[PDB]
């Protein structure tokens, strides 16, 4: 007897750590667990045509903003059994416990995995040079484009390059996500959807998105981002930041761990970032601090036909010992609230900020249409990260790519 499950790449090795995550698992039920590693850009179409083929795996994993979307199909495995022996509602962080279903839903349709958060990894030996204190840097909006500015203006040069460093790294060209894009709008006083009275509707045109999205894509119209790295996706800017390019990005905790993995086994601690690696929070914003909570849940497809056996599985991924471990191998934070307190996770000073900076994290409303809403939001983005790159955008041409994104996103909603 088999299960299929399919996973995005969490860790350096994604099919050889799951498979060793799982061994106890096989060994003590007499079974084999076949795992299937999907690219994050390929996932949401292989996850989406499984629901409407009725054609997949037993368990896939599903990113916490899709949970809704995937539940609203109606295809998922109710799963509340698995939540209520896992300790139910007290056992996990409430943000977490959101990610369980559809917003409104009866039933829980997915069990949290891991969670990620964001915050910025900088250069230790680059800001110490350029003279910014990261206390500072990384205390206020102001504090952050001050920070950029002595960046901007250090003679430091990495011993590896033999070139400067640029003082920010953000991606323009895939955007896949609002996820670099949240907090900046959330700082403002923003949100990308509002709900009045009931109904949903874009707010990513409101005055206060404006200024967080205009605050940001405006850091890279004033030459603190190079033009290069806004050619580039979310994995070439962590390339970028590994090779000694740049000074400051935004990230989850993965990069804690890969950093102290060899190159040989797809890390970098060889590398000076590795070596002289710092993280602090997203600064506060005019009306608050806030970064994106996210990460990953486990769902069970309706038409399997090895549910009891998968619901085992599921209640072990979600279980404190598997949950240390899987955070281990992949540098994410455990999804389960307890194993949180595990010594390995706290008194690790680099995930300890991470793990602080969680006070301030914030999720997306778990909507039927989030994957059309993130869609249409991304697309409409990536064209003002088209105007940055041309110096060309105003506050006025922001409001008016928001203002299409909003009737899109409103149209879409209105379903
Ligand atoms: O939007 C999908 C989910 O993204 C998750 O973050 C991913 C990111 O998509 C990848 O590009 C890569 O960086 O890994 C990240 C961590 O798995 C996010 O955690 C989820 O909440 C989203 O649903
Ligand atoms: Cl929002």
């Amino acid at each position: 007897k088999t299960l299929e499950v399919w996973i995005m790449p969490n860790s350096p090795q994604p099919a050889e750590d799951f498979k060793a995550l799982v061994a106890p698992f096989e060994k003590a039920h007499g079974v084999e667990v076949k795992v299937t590693v999907l690219d994050w850009g390929v996932a949401w179409t292989k996850i989406t045509t499984a629901a409407t083929s009725g054609v997949g795996p037993d368990l896939t994993q599903l990113g916490t903003t899709w949970v809704g979307a995937i539940s609203a199909m109606g295809v998922l495995e109710p799963v509340d059994d698995v939540l209520e022996a896992l300790g139910g509602e007290k056992a996990y962080l409430p943000a977490v416990w959101r990610t369980t279903r559809l917003e409104g839903a009866r039933q829980a349709t997915a069990v949290p995995w891991f969670s990620e958060l964001r915050a910025f990894y900088y250069r230790t030996d680059a800001l110490k040079a350029a003279g910014v204190n990261p206390a500072e840097m990384f205390a206020s909006w102001q504090g952050f484009e001050a920070g950029l500015a002595r960046l901007k203006a250090s003679s430091f040069r990495d011993p590896e390059t033999k070139a400067p460093l640029a003082p920010l790294c953000t991606p323009g060209r895939t955007p896949r996500t609002l996820h670099n894009a949240a907090p900046w709008i959330w700082g403002a006083g923003g949100e990308i959807v509002r709900q009045a009275g009931g109904r949903w509707q874009s707010a990513l045109n409101s005055p206060e998105s404006l200024e967080g999205l205009y605050f940001f894509l405006s850091l890279a119209q004033k030459g603190y981002v190079p033009a290069e790295s806004l050619e580039k996706n979310t994995a070439q800017i962590e390339a970028d930041f590994q090779a000694g390019k740049c000074a400051v990005f935004a990230s989850g905790p993965w990069m804690i761990q890969r950093a102290q993995v060899p190159e040989a086994k797809g890390g970098f601690a060889e590398r000076t970032a590795a070596k002289n690696l710092g993280v602090a929070p997203y600064p506060a914003g005019p009306k608050g601090r806030y970064t994106f909570f996210g990460g990953s849940n486990l769902a069970l497809f309706n038409f399997s036909k090895n549910k009891p056996l998968a619901k085992e599985l599921l209640k072990y991924l979600g279980g404190p010992e598997a949950q240390v471990r899987y955070a281990q191998m992949t540098g994410m934070l455990p999804a389960l609230r307890s194993a949180w307190s595990d010594p390995s996770f706290q008194q690790n000073p680099l995930l300890r900020t991470f793990i602080q900076a969680a006070q301030f994290g914030r999720t997306y409303p778990s909507l039927a249409g989030w994957g059309g809403v993130e869609n249409l939001a991304v697309q409409h983005l990536g064209m003002a990260w088209d105007l940055v790159a041309q110096g060309r955008l105003t506050r006025e041409a922001l409001k008016d790519l928001m203002d299409k994104a909003s009737a899109a996103i409103n149209q879409a909603l209105r379903h």
